[PDB]
């Protein structure tokens, strides 16, 4: 059937490659794209193509790129291997743009999510020239449907001067309805409306993103996967640490201080979230909600059962298998699922007033539960804050979950000092590893430190740690939060030099002796 | 007149002495105070006195104290002195307790102000056996009338098992109406209420903190002094800092990205943020709305002059001159002033709502703008966090503001790494030393770095700290976010070793 119901915009219709040419070196160009779905393919394509071929005969061709979130190969990937991306914005996992982040060619700041719209319009990121967002139909009064996320694509339509939509046959039409898109006042000009989401499963918009017909310069037909990720699957370790957590929530139920339907659940993507879905899946708690960024394989199944009895979130972040299940069912799951625009799913005033348990990854953590999301040894970036913060700080219950070591234990989670600092000590509550979990409710920074590297700390690494806060506790400038700044850094440093954060025998270290 | 106008409450007054036995070792007691504003003076002496005594027979006596923010020395002071605190949150500024807290003596956790209540609430900080609040009166139905502060007063009376109100008869009995107190669920269980604020002038409640009055176990009539502000005028430093900021306020005007009358303001206390309400009063920016957490000094004057309409805060910061002042014409002042809970003063949900202006001072920031608010060489604190963090994240601007160095210019504060973080980049937009502005919005930390660098630092320190910078984007392990471990830390440790951070 027809995905363009409206006749008149049937007329803009074009080529990829004829689109791509609407979009000039130096634009600000929004896209659609959150956790690798949604994301515009083709036209970043061709445009790549373009981009190489000025590039070849020494023409400037860049962009600056501001999404929901991760894109994918076809956008992230695609430019970056052409050079095409001066600016990048809010959070990329693709590897090419990563490196190219990480050599300097391409400028990228990551700005929380839930705030990105709002820094939009203030005009943080300069003027939009281009709106580039996918749909999965467009409806007979010119309104658009998004497809597997709604990220930002509200505001880069408003902001954008024009509009290319990519309407993906690839995608889903049942996913029409799935939407919540809001025309309240969530991130414009201040006074801002009141966002008056009091329960996970409310609606308080429509099912369209609305723009100007007038502003739509091309639509293109496409038909193209999402990027699905591989279902990663939990080893050991992140089933110990899923253990672990529902141990806690199971206590904190025992002792009334959360219910036993928990509070509304948000989590990051990854092996430990899907050992922690599993584990609600089998535990002893009914009645879930989910109110997140994303929606994960794992909750498919316990909204199938009924264990979960809706999931909000901005975008799908689903393998090929669920991906699968969730077409087939469409209809079904469409009634259990609600997508929002980020600055609403991510939007810290519903956060808090919902209570939200926020349960999330990271790189390391210092010994007084200090958190380092994003800078491998301070200075390289891997994918950035995203929305960790947006949760960690309006939760009701701030969780950070990891392994204890990384790199084949050449790499201690737990450090002296983090090298960088994404959520501080005020933002992080609870820490799970697969040694252990410390709760660090109503406690100061030496206890703090007392609790993680008794419960978390990895057995390789407890005796390091132990010695530079007792040092650092005899020695420190202040004794409120003890260091040793002569060493703070140099397990680290240790890591740049040897490869690894354990010390030789073949020199003198405190906790040897 | 008399302040227990509630008869029959008059029936539970006793001496300080015989209230603070009430108080037992191990005890949590949340009490009433926010910047040197409306903490108890009497029962916290008595206490003091009665736990010296016991430790001295070798009887351990101590207590976790919860306030809304800073006391003072009748408070945080005397209980210092006696070593009676075990646990302290969220902010304290007394040096004698600031002395037990960076000995490790007292276990200090500073807790963003806004979410005191909150994390109360859900027992963090263990159950409540005791509040403590001082009150300017007790109306006939009993609720209580508060003083200079509002704070997490009210929190605190739901929570404590025992209730112990200090009537202080040196508070002025005018205050009572300037305060609005909610009945809502801020702080509860989820899921919370929506605080129905959309304008920083509305008051959504009442003028009394509510208590069951069988949870009133004492009633103690005093007669102390809040602490105040400092008179000492800004200097050239301070407004030469203002004046930046306030040229930056009308090109933001002037280029449509503020109104004409601003956004509600919020700032710290300080030099500062006197040097700027100084600058604002003598303004172009008319019809100004206060939403912070103080009123102070220049803030009265501003309302004075009829530059800004309405001040919302929780507490006052005031300096004996303007206390006489306020004092003497409270009937003006308290329509101009509302007093809220610090949950709601600081809720991020209504900061952001109504697009603060967050202006916040600091110890130092790195030069891509993370920013220390607490511990200086990374270990000892100085106040705390208080509610900068609140209102930095949740702000439509985020500003810095600080003198370019400190201790006649052997510490610089922009340095290579700061030694704490209490605010990510993220949350830092503007930043503002007397020698300059950076404005960051938009751009990556190499960005960030040569804007701070260029505009903020001082000329003694800004070569030094391009040649980190240029060192750092040769030979870091990252180019993102280049730095150089070995040596990132080291204009601190050059502090600690030789008094100075310039090198010999
Ligand atoms: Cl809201
Ligand atoms: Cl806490
Ligand atoms: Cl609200
Ligand atoms: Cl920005």
């Amino acid at each position: 059937t027809e995905r363009i119901r409206n006749v008149a915009l049937r007329s803009k219709v074009c080529p990829a490659e004829t689109a791509s040419e609407l979009i000039k070196h130096g634009d600000v160009v929004g896209t659609s794209g959150f956790t690798g779905a949604g994301y515009p393919k083709e036209v970043p394509k061709a445009l790549a193509q373009r981009m190489e071929a000025a590039h070849d005969r020494g023409e400037k061709y860049q962009i600056s790129l501001i999404t929901g979130a991760s894109t994918g190969p076809q956008l992230d990937g695609e430019l970056a291997k052409a050079n095409g991306v001066y600016f990048r914005s809010p959070f990329n996992t693709d590897a090419t743009m990563r490196n190219r982040i990480n050599a300097g060619e391409t400028e990228y700041f990551d700005n929380h999510l839930g705030q990105v719209a709002g820094r939009a319009v203030q005009g943080n990121y300069g003027k939009f020239n281009i709106a580039l967002v996918e749909a999965t139909a467009i409806t007979e009064d010119g309104g658009i449907v998004p497809t597997s996320s709604v990220g930002n694509s509200q505001t880069f339509l408003n902001l954008a001067e024009k509009v290319i939509i990519e309407v993906n046959e690839w995608q889903n039409p049942m996913l029409e309805g799935i939407h919540d898109i809001w025309d309240g006042n969530v991130s414009g000009v201040p006074t801002r409306d009141i966002v008056p989401i009091v329960r996970a499963d409310q609606r308080v918009g429509g099912p369209v993103l609305r723009v100007n017909p007038d502003k739509i310069a091309a639509i293109v037909r496409t038909n193209d996967r999402d990027r699905n990720a591989p279902f990663a699957a939990p080893d050991e370790t992140a089933k110990a640490i899923a253990g672990y957590l529902l141990d806690f929530f199971g206590h904190e139920v025992k002792q009334n201080r959360l219910p036993p339907s928990l509070l509304p659940l948000q989590s990051g993507v990854g092996n430990v979230a899907n050992a922690v879905l599993e584990g609600l899946k089998e535990g002893p708690f009914e009645n879930l909600v989910g109110y997140s960024e994303v929606i994960q394989d794992g909750m498919l199944a316990m909204l199938d059962s009924g264990r979960m009895r809706i999931a909000s979130a901005s975008s799908f972040s689903l393998s090929p298998e669920a991906a699968e299940e969730i077409n087939n069912r469409m209809d079904f799951f469409r009634s259990k699922i609600i997508l929002r625009q980020q600055d609403v799913s991510n939007s810290p005033g519903i956060i808090r007033r919902l209570g939200c348990i926020a349960m999330n990854g990271m790189i390391e953590a210092d010994i007084y539960g200090n958190v380092n999301s994003t800078r491998v040894m301070g200075s390289k970036m891997m994918n950035g804050i995203g929305g960790s913060g947006d949760f960690a700080r309006s939760s009701y219950l701030s969780i950070f979950l990891s392994p204890s070591t990384a790199k084949g234990g050449k790499i201690s989670a737990i450090v002296p000092m983090a090298a960088h600092v994404d959520h501080i000590m005020q933002d992080a509550q609870i820490f799970v590893t697969e040694q252990g979990l410390a709760d660090l409710r109503g406690l100061s920074p030496v206890q703090r430190a007392r609790e993680i590297i008794s419960k978390c700390a990895h057995p390789d690494y407890r005796p390091m740690l132990q010695d530079y806060f007792d040092r650092a506790l005899k020695n420190s400038f202040g004794k409120h939060t003890p260091h040793l700044l002569t060493e703070a850094l140099s397990w680290h440093q240790r890591f740049i030099d040897t490869g690894t954060m354990l010390p030789s025998s073949l020199e003198h270290h405190h906790h040897h002796h």
